[PDB]
């Protein structure tokens, strides 16, 4: 549940 905030991309893969 990172790339929903549109500000964690990195840990997203």
């Amino acid at each position: 549940g990172c790339c929903s905030d549109v500000r964690c991309r990195y840990r997203c893969r």
